[PDB]
């Protein structure tokens, strides 16, 4: 069962799974269990399929088992703080879709696989990585013993795959980009209707990207640690681009690294920062998101003076 501590700070935006592997399955399963119900997983069925899931995340720094779970946990806080807005069926979706949408990552981003010419480039032109990502999923659900949505007509089955693969193919940061504009515009004009399954999965789309990039959510000292590990990815996907005879991006390269503080005032000014504003203008209830969002910019700000 779930210690005192961790049953009141996991309702916390900013709550961090700690160090200990073996306790992160009772976690998600209990956030599952609280969004979706008791009824619905066979908790064999559910605990054989998250430790298969598991087993085909990498030891790679960020892009990991860590990362899943913390995902999962972040679109958990959205969902609880926004009561009576998505159906069983969608929060049972979006949270088995955080959990997996990392399967297999090996720590590169679509753009290396794209120059190495990898097989999976050829398979999936754009999105790469996150339609490998959705195929994992299914061939998961499809090893005997893991169909944890089994109780559900051939229909739901079809519709929760559907938001699944929606979900994380959402996680395509290049994606974003346009999902946000075009949410903006759509808020602006007042024309956004979440009874309008397009704008709904836009939406969707954008929470995706929120849960995603969480670690500027945190508080400082868990978002200075974990800026570590995602640099630690990125410097060497920089060094493996220099094997292939193609300079790095500055933000792969290691010999850019004293522009770091620099770089994350970008990333917060062009994609953070607006994010979680358009995020919070659609469901209010994640302000808290926004706020440590900007407390980490000052930060970042204050690590530059
Ligand atoms: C939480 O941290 C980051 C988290 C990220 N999570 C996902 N993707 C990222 N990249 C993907 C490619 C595009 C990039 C981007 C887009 C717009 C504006 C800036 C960056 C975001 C991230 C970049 C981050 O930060 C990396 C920031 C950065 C950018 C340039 C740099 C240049 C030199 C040294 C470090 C640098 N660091
Ligand atoms: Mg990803
Ligand atoms: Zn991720």
């Amino acid at each position: 069962n779930l210690p005192a501590r961790i049953c009141r700070d996991i309702e916390l935006f900013h709550f961090d799974i700690g160090p200990f592997e073996n306790m992160w399955p009772g976690i998600f399963v209990y956030m599952i269990h609280r969004s979706c119900g008791t009824s619905c997983f066979e908790l064999e069925k559910l605990c054989r399929f998250i430790m298969s899931v598991k087993k085909n995340y990498r030891r790679v720094p960020y892009h990991n088992w860590k990362h899943a779970v913390t995902v999962a946990h972040c679109m958990y806080a959205i969902l609880q703080n926004n009561n009576g807005l998505f159906t069983d069926l969608e929060r049972k979706g979006l949270l088995i879709a955080c959990l997996c949408h990392d399967l297999d990552h090996r720590g590169f981003s679509n753009s290396y696989l794209q120059k190495f010419d990898h097989p999976l480039a050829a398979l999936y032109s754009t999105s790469t990585m996150e339609q490998h990502h959705f195929s994992q999923t299914v061939s998961i659900l499809q090893l005997e013993g893991h169909n944890i949505f089994s109780t559900l007509s051939s229909s739901e089955y079809e519709q929760v795959l559907e938001i699944i693969r929606k979900a994380i193919i959402a996680t395509d940061l290049a994606l974003y980009f346009g999902n946000r504009k075009q949410l903006e515009e759509m808020y602006q004009t007042g024309s956004l209707n979440l009874h309008n399954q397009s704008h709904r999965d836009r939406v969707i789309g954008l929470m995706m990207t929120a849960c995603d990039l969480c670690s500027v959510t945190k508080l400082w000292p868990v978002t200075k640690l974990t800026a570590n590990d995602i640099y630690a990815e990125f410097w060497a996907e920089g060094d493996e681009m220099k094997k292939l005879g193609i300079q790095p991006i500055p933000m792969m390269d290691r010999d850019k690294r004293d522009e770091v503080p620099q770089g994350q005032l970008g990333f917060y000014n062009a994609v953070a920062i607006p994010c979680y504003t358009t995020l919070t203008q659609i469901l209010p209830p994640t302000e808290p998101l926004l706020k440590a969002c900007r407390d980490n910019l000052n930060q970042w700000e204050k690590v530059i003076r």
